[PDB]
């Protein structure tokens, strides 16, 4: 149950995949467990069901900070929900619950509920939202993928996360320094079902908030591989990338075996 | 993988006695012989296998604060490890890892490993150690029971804990006030596989550090029911207790099926 043609380096790095994207706003006034958001979804709803991902911003951030992920990922055959939080000062564990509440809304109530495979749901988030994604995955092992972007959390040990997790760090991050956040998070994760750490060379904490080919490629491959079980994307992930000036460090538990 | 039926069919009397039916022996584990925790004392019964439970102290506390659980529980047919932490100021999430390290030592390396059922492992702990027990269960869903005693943690949301959990609070606790620690922890836990909250009437934060018939009865019933799958002890837990002057509040997801 896969979408799109056989991928190439060229296809996965293009700003848009093969799907046209529609959007629907969800008002803060119409939902309770999070702050509303924007749903980006493939206009072609006549084929198979799609996997879905919710994406959280960080502290003081709104969905505007994450908007680029909407078209970039939805155009690859996903439903993508860029959420706002109840308040912009919500902490990571609250962000976790808001991510889960947003997925519940998407599958139970939203206008696109019947185009989503409710068994194939992921989380992503920036900064405290990335901390939130780790805790959301810890608390719901049914989640099939997590992508914490320059994550920040006071909890450091995520050994209980059973979800395939790609942590994206920023080498020169001073807000969530990788030695204190991304790296301990990654090292704590179990060997299986699959993890990776991708560190963006020369990047700062805000790198996730603007179109980034490296973030896009690896996030598309991760969601394809783990939400869709699409092994045609394994080639992008394993063996780990080499000779990439954008990537200052990479760690993995390649190969990732279907079990 | 069959359940255990250690000891005689229980009664109110049998479960409230300080010393249960099994003879207790004890072995020290040196701090200098382990790395993942601070050593401890293993209490174990005198041709079957027994479930095992590790027990953490709280902040600035040593195993002496939890020593009474060793005989009281081991005499009911359990291997009980009262651990020390690497330092007395270790934080809850570190205490979680030390509880898990202590269990791994028990099953892989200890002098009592031949009598332990490695499939049936639980955690308990006081205060920060009770926060630790919640995090240990969050992180290892194979654990079959958790008993956080007057727990303290900064993390409040344990909805990801898949282990049967009995939280014991103290009504008048000012260190880990129930409204800020035990109650939010309990409410966050999932409905299944089974949870309970027992609040000790008039009790302070230090209630868990002295022989307490209520703590003992409910802890024995919980470990029997969930580490051993010994449903002969269901009767003590469900329906919830009533008319008990020692219990100022009780919450459950009875029945536990």
């Amino acid at each position: 149950k896969v979408h799109g043609p056989k991928p190439t380096e060229e296809s996965i790095t293009k700003p848009r995949g093969p799907f046209e994207v529609n959007r629907r706003s969800v008002s803060r006034l119409k939902v309770k467990g999070f702050g509303g958001g924007t749903i980006y979804y493939p206009t072609n709803t006549t084929d198979g069901l799609f996997s879905a991902v919710s994406i959280s911003p960080g502290f003081t951030g709104t969905q505007e900070t994450m908007a680029w992920y909407g078209p970039r990922l939805a155009s690859q055959g996903f439903v993508v929900f860029t959420i706002d939080t109840i308040t912009t000062t919500d902490q990571p564990d609250s962000r976790a619950r808001q991510l889960q509440a947003s997925l519940k809304y998407l599958v139970n109530k939203s206008k696109v509920k019947d185009i989503i495979d409710p068994a194939r749901l992921g989380v992503m988030g920036h900064s405290m939202g990335g901390g939130g994604s780790l805790k959301a995955a810890l608390d719901n092992p049914k989640l099939k993928a997590a992508i914490p972007l320059t994550p920040w959390h006071t909890t450091k040990d995520f050994r209980g996360v059973r979800t395939p997790t790609l942590i994206i760090g920023a080498q020169n991050d001073t807000v969530a320094p990788v030695s204190q956040h991304a790296e301990p998070f990654y090292k704590s994760l179990p060997d299986k079902p699959g993890k990776a750490y991708l560190e963006l060379a020369g990047a700062s904490h805000l790198a996730p908030n603007t179109d980034n080919t490296t973030i896009a490629k690896f996030s598309i491959a991760w969601l394809k591989r783990f939400l869709d079980d699409d092994t045609r994307y394994d080639r992008f992930l394993c063996p780990p990338p080499r000779n990439n000036k954008s990537i200052s460090d990479y760690r993995s538990t390649c190969p990732y075996k279907e079990h």
